[PDB]
């Protein structure tokens, strides 16, 4: 599956936290075998 | 709004990454003024 996303840091702009959130969602969906 | 969640670390168990994901979602919804 996808490799584990890198956390962009506490001080990242909101746009980058949103990007990380989306990548983390995808990662967790694959790890849990639930790609919906 | 809620304070910014603390990242639990790359090596956290999946359950804790899910918990962080949910807390981050709530945080981002409030920051973007879109609590749906
Ligand atoms: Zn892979
Ligand atoms: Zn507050």
């Amino acid at each position: 599956g996808p490799s584990q996303p890198t956390y962009p840091g506490d001080d990242a702009p909101v746009e980058d936290l949103i990007r990380f959130y989306n990548d983390l969602q995808q990662y967790l969906n694959v790890v849990t075998r639930h790609r919906y």
